[PDB]
Formats: C-alpha cells, structure tokens, sequence
C-alpha cells in the first residue's frame, strides 16, 4: 500500500507531538516534553486509498536544526506549526521552510501551515495574517487544536492531498 511520510516542524511548544500524539492516539497530551526524534506509524483509509502513515515529529528551536537536517531529508511533506498565541512561532515559520527547501533541494515541496493552539483566546496571529503567509508560499493554511481535536485530521489528510498533486 501507499506510505507518506510526513514531518512536523515549527518552534518549540507549538503543539507538534500533541498534534500527531492526537491524530495517530486520539488523546490530548496536556504536559510539555520536548522532543528529540520520535515516529509514528498508522495505516488509515484517506478519500477511499488505504495508506500508511509515517509521521516523524521533531525538536523544534534553532538549535536542533543540524541534527534535524539527516532526519527530514526522506519526508515527502511537511506540516509547518505554529500556535496562534506565539507571535515569534509565527515570525520563526520562514526558517522551518528555508529548511525544508535546503533538505529537499528544491522550492516545490509539499507543505502545509498550521496555525495550532485556536481554542486559546490569546491570540495574536490573526488568520488573515497567516493565510497571506501561505498564499505567498503556494500552500493551504488550516488552524488546528490538539486540544479539542478541531482541524487535526483535516491538516494532515489535507497535506496527503497536497502529496498527491505533487
Ligand atoms: N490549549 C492548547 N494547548 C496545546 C495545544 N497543542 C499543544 N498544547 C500544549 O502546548 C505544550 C507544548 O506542546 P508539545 O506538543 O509538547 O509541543 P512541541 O511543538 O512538540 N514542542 P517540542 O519542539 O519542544 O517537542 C503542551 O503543554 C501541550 O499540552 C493546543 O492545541 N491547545
Ligand atoms: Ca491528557
Ligand atoms: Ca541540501
Ligand atoms: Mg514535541
Ligand atoms: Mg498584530
Ligand atoms: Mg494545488
């Protein structure tokens, strides 16, 4: 059957393992651990196509970004999270992408922009701000809450869906 391997990138405590930890264990992570490296592997049927899974979740911060270069370079599309209550999560966003493009070697890669955290009612990034950073790029932007589970399957089926026009 079909793999995508999908990875998860953004800043530090934007949600990336309570996002994937929701999709792939349908629970709610409410502690902060940062990550180094984990994976998640789930078969799941997406607009009638039986596929697996691969998810790689990732250290967010500027500091982990050489050890993240090895690990991303097989990912065949990318979630790039933010949270809505984090102006610097935001603003930090464009690294991520710069990233990936280095890793890939190319400017079309598949990608989504996240904008996690909506159930919070602190927010400073506004939707229409985050939709012109995604039409810029040529990329869909979904808000998501892991909390809540609101927009969880739509941004990583709707990123499958960016995959499969590639
Ligand atoms: N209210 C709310 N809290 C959330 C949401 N997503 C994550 N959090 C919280 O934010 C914190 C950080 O989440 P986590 O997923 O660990 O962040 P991360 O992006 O994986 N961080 P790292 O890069 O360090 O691994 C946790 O306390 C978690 O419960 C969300 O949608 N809503
Ligand atoms: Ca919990
Ligand atoms: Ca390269
Ligand atoms: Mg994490
Ligand atoms: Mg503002
Ligand atoms: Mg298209």
């Amino acid at each position: 059957m079909t793999e995508y391997k999908l990875v998860v990138v953004g800043a530090g405590g934007v949600g990336k393992s309570a996002l994937t930890i929701q999709l792939i264990q349908n629970h709610f992570v409410d502690e902060y651990d940062p990550t180094i490296e984990d994976s998640y592997r789930k078969q799941v049927v997406i607009d009638g196509e039986t596929c697996l899974l691969d998810i790689l979740d990732t250290a967010g911060g500027e500091e982990y970004s050489a050890m993240r270069d090895q690990y991303m370079r097989t990912g065949e599309g990318f979630l790039c999270v933010f949270a809505i209550n984090n102006t610097k999560s935001f603003e930090d966003i464009h690294q991520y992408r710069e990233q990936i493009k280095r890793v890939k070697d190319s400017d079309d890669v598949p990608m989504v922009l996240v904008g996690n955290k909506c159930d919070l009612a602190a927010r400073t990034v506004e939707s229409r701000q985050a939709q012109d950073l995604a039409r810029s790029y040529g990329i869909p932007y979904i808000e998501t809450s892991a909390k809540t589970r609101q927009g969880v399957e739509d941004a990583f089926y709707t990123l499958v869906r960016e995959i499969r026009q590639h």
